[PDB]
């Protein structure tokens, strides 16, 4: 289809960016429609690595423009340090980005913000990236936000910025008894790049309704996963974006019937970072293995995955809410040594009842246990494996399983995380 | 479709309620996936009238099953007094109402909050309904919000209400130096309830999924308008719910794939109510004209809407969001008397450039003029024709215009407030 859309559907850290990159071979637009800069996404190519995270992932690829939409809370600073380290690598940013003037704007004080409503938390920690994400996304819905837009206007902007910060401050020196953010640091900051922003603003809504008549192939980057949704994702442990395909029609302006295929990516085993409910999560020798052998730590934040078996029951909840069409299976390799892996395939509830649907807000997976499928492992290796053939029973076995169980194909098998590394047993452009 | 979304194209108040009872009559479900009580609907039945606020609006037809999904902000307290005055007059409600344990809930402090915030503003009031929606979807957003699962264990509710209102009644004191809000009546009202609300949760994401796979017919209820939408619309005059086609996947949890049409509603002149850009505003005679005879007052606030000319570039902005299929022209009567009617066709910006294309934000709708295209009114009536030869040339033609400039066809016409005043041109489902 014309449409395609790459999302995580589990918590993120899948593999989105290796994926999107490779995709975008025959894209002319990739459109970025939720998140911020808490997203840190890895591409490899030829060895060479870029971790990207305001930027959407098909930067590198000449043909295509490269498009945040206006879903995405973007950060002036964060924005400019990435468009620099890119931009030195001999990948002209500014030639192929281009944004909304509808972007609300994470600034300091939302930082500030973020930290110290985290700190309040204690032992209830959300554990989140800490950019200020939550509070951009406050301002936005509270009708307070500042926009892109709004650098157009400076001395308006000033008046703006000035009633915002204050409000901003005050909860935060009188409430939280935490530092204030100072008024002219932010808006020196914010003013010194108005210009850099606002030239590349255009009206993404029109954009992509002029590439779709014109039949365009335009690709939809998601940020984190499914399970992390606002509202579908277990609150309160969840973004503050709609992390589901449905962000697609209201962080980028694209009509939901112009969605073509939804290509969920799946990790083969499950990782989460933060706070929340995880039902399969290892936290044994196994758990270990996993995790040193995914090299499972936050592109963002450098921090630890959490990590274990794929929880089916809970794919099976992505599937619904996404309208999937179909399965990218990523780092099958990392099974590669396991004597025998399991599948979760139904919960235990703490009632004693055997239930297939995964329960809605955090508290509700409190005492649920994951009633596992065992299955034989594969000592043969898979890693950069770009056949079918060249993957070992027990793989295309456990493969077929994960296919039975949700009845989604499994399109897109990644065996390394090099670009090339990969089969494209069906690719969402042309089908 | 088996799919088919109802919703406005303009600022609300086009006839959504109307339209969507009358379309029922095939539906085994109806679902409100965003907004809450700040909607006011109005059916109209042999006569006799319905005001629904909360409540989606299939609840008179006892083979439809109401849903409200998980993008709804609940008050609970509002929620019983319209189940009540609805059981009053012969209708079950909780025989047919079901919703998602995912709803954010509206209790006091957020109406406290809206009222304080909104004051504040001054000057700049957005000219909210004052229901506390725009709190109510703050507390989501920013994770601290309590929703209708948290009913499920009251203890627990105690302690999560007890941190939430403090940190609320802190800035009503503190900050806006308005009343604070008694933790012990919002508990014990609360309280009150809670088993009233949790008899009707249902997991609205798997219900909708199943009704799909069955083929079973489902109609989404959007509230407001398109340019009410938190992203699209005039910001910061704007609701803070999506009302775009968007929201229905992510209010109700259907795949955004399963959407198969998007019905917007059309009022053949148009209404804005609360402080916004409102390009073809009349403030003459004919403003009143159409005001009087189209019985413009708010169905929920009984304030008076401020009322204009038809304008198709901010129609047509509406078709490329929300992937609009057909439209339903609602109030083609009231028109009925003038001499001549026309339509804007394009924007004059204030830099003397002649635009086709609606600006995003508020501040930048600042200058702007409409160019009409005038045409031949109709002394001849239409009120409750039934079908379009009673349609004189003058009707016909500035609909097939209205199509003509904006590429729907328009497949349903309403011609008074009476559910059967209509003639449709094109069923939905059956398309
Ligand atoms: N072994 C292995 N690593 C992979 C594979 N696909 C991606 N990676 C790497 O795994 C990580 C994927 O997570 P991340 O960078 O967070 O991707 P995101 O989902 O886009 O954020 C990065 O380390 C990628 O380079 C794969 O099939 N095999
Ligand atoms: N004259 C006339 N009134 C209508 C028509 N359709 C709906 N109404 C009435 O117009 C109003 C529609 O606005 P509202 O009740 O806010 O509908 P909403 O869009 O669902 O909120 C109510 O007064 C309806 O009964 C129509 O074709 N003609
Ligand atoms: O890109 C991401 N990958 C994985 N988890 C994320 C990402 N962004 C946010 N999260 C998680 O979501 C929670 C809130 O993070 P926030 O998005 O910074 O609000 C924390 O558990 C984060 O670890
Ligand atoms: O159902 C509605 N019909 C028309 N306008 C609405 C409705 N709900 C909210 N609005 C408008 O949106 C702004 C904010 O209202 P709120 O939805 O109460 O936040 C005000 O201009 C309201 O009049
Ligand atoms: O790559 C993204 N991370 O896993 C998010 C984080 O570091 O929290
Ligand atoms: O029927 C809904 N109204 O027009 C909203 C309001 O009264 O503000
Ligand atoms: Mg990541
Ligand atoms: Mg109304």
């Amino acid at each position: 289809g014309n449409n395609v859309v790459v999302l995580g559907t589990q918590w993120g850290d899948e593999g989105k960016g290796k994926i999107v990159d490779l995709l975008t071979e025959r894209a002319k637009y990739v459109v970025r429609y939720q998140g911020g800069h808490n997203a840190g996404h890895t591409l490899v190519i030829n060895g060479e690595k870029t971790v990207l995270h305001l930027i959407p992932s098909g930067i590198l690829r000449e043909n295509v423009t490269s498009i945040i939409g206006n879903g995405v809370v973007l950060s002036p600073a964060a924005l400019m340090k990435e468009m620099k380290e890119l931009e030195d690598r001999g990948i002209p940013v500014r030639e192929r980005l281009l944004l909304s003037e509808a972007c609300p704007l994470i600034l300091d004080y939302h930082v500030a913000l973020d930290n110290a409503r985290e700190k309040a938390r204690g032992a209830k920690a959300i554990g989140t990236t800490g950019r200020g994400i939550g509070p951009a996304y406050e301002d936005k819905v509270a009708r307070r936000g500042l926009r892109v837009g709004d650098l157009f206007d400076k001395e308006t902007f000033a008046e703006k910025l000035k009633e915002v910060m204050e409000y901003h401050n005050f909860q935060l020196v009188n409430y939280y008894k935490a530092e204030a953010v100072d008024y002219q640091k932010v808006l020196d900051d914010t003013m010194a790049v108005a210009d850099i922003l606002t030239s590349m603003v255009v009206d993404v809504s029109d954009l992509l309704d002029q590439a779709r008549q014109r039949g365009d192939f335009v690709m939809f980057e998601g940020a984190q996963g499914t399970l992390l949704d606002i509202d579908h994702g277990t609150y309160p442990y969840v973004t503050s974006s709609n992390t589901t395909a449905g962000g697609v029609a209201t962080g980028s302006g694209l009509g939901p019937r112009y969605v073509d295929y939804v290509l969920g990516i799946l990790k083969a085993y499950s990782t989460r970072v933060g706070a929340g409910p995880f039902p399969t999560e290892l936290f044994d020798e196994t758990g270990e293995f996993l995790c040193k052998q995914g090299n499972e730590f936050g592109a963002t934040t450098g921090r630890r995955r959490r990590t274990g078996w794929l929880d089916t029951v809970a794919v099976r909840r992505a599937v619904q809410l996404n309208s999937l069409s179909g399965f990218c299976l990523t780092k099958l390799d990392v099974l590669d040594g396991l004597k025998e892996v399991k599948l979760c395939v139904a919960y235990r509830m703490p009632d004693g009842r055997e239930v297939t649907t995964t329960p809605l807000a955090a508290d509700d997976w409190k005492g649920v246990e994951p009633i596992y499928e065992t299955m034989p492992g594969w000592s043969e290796s898979t890693f950069g494996v770009k056949d079918r053939s060249g993957l070992p029973q027990a793989a295309l076995n456990y493969i077929k399983r994960i296919e039975e169980l949700t009845g989604v194909p499994i399109d897109i098998i990644s065996t390394g995380p090099d670009r090339t590394e990969t089969m494209i047993l069906r690719d969402p452009f042309d089908a």
